[PDB]
């Protein structure tokens, strides 16, 4: 997150690192059994931890939990990175908490305008490579579909929503990929990619988590 600030101390509930040694992507927990990230997060050997603040000292409020079972969306484009969702069964269930909570699915799709809080451990320097320790936290509102289009023409599909300062300066980043994008307390997006972090006209891009509940949600009960 580039821009934004310290959320603080289990402030984002929802929010997990995914780590395989080291924290590589985040992710969002949508049941004590379940979590959302995207599909270019995909590896082996996943461990997810929750609860946790500064990803480098253990606090005390931690659950590492190991993946049983990962399913990428079956349509995911590694090229154009359509379809970029991924499911990441634990192990065992998390104990969830006041630091440990689980983020709704959407009923709806949000409005262009939709403020949102997005969060992770990504780099924080537009041009430069610097990362936090501690989550980091951004507001930003959903774009319209034409400033994203033109912003990235040919390459936005239906499933992808922009978000975030056209004039830049603000935005999610390298690190961050996976993790949740929440408006209005629903899970509306995914961090998936963009052009540098924090750029003029240059938003952040999103996978459109409204057009995957059913698959969420039928997934999740086949597994
Ligand atoms: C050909 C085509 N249709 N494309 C559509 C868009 C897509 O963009 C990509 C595709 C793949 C990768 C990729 C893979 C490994 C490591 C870093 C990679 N990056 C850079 C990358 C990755 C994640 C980001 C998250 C947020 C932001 C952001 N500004 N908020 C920028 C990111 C940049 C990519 C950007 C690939 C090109
Ligand atoms: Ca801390
Ligand atoms: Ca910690
Ligand atoms: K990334």
């Amino acid at each position: 997150i580039v821009g934004g600030y310290t959320c603080g101390a289990n402030t984002v509930p929802y929010q997990v690192s995914l780590n395989s040694g080291y924290h590589f992507c985040g992710g969002s927990l949508i049941n004590s059994q379940w979590v959302v990230s995207a599909a270019h997060c995909y590896k082996s050997g996943i461990q997810v931890r929750l609860g946790e603040d500064n990803i480098n000292v253990v606090e005390g409020n931690e659950q590492f939990i190991s993946a049983s079972k990962s399913i990428v969306h079956p349509s995911y484009n590694s090229n154009t990175l359509n379809n970029d969702i991924m499911l990441i069964k634990l192990k065992s269930a998390a104990s969830l908490n006041s630091r440990v909570a689980s983020i709704s699915l959407p009923t709806s799709c949000a409005s262009a305008g939709t403020q949102c809080l997005i969060s992770g451990w990504g780099n924080t320097k537009s041009s430069g490579t610097s990362y936090p320790d501690v989550l980091k936290c951004l507001k930003a509102p959903i774009l319209s579909d034409s400033s994203c289009k033109s912003a990235y023409p040919g390459q936005i599909t239906s499933n992808m929503f922009c978000a975030g300062y056209l004039e830049g300066g603000k935005d999610s980043c390298q690190g961050d990929s996976g993790g949740p994008v929440v408006c209005s307390g629903k899970l509306q997006g995914i961090v998936s990619w963009g052009s540098g972090c924090a750029q003029k006209n240059k938003p952040g891009v999103y996978t459109k988590v409204c057009n995957y509940v059913s698959w969420i949600k039928q997934t999740i009960a086949s597994n």
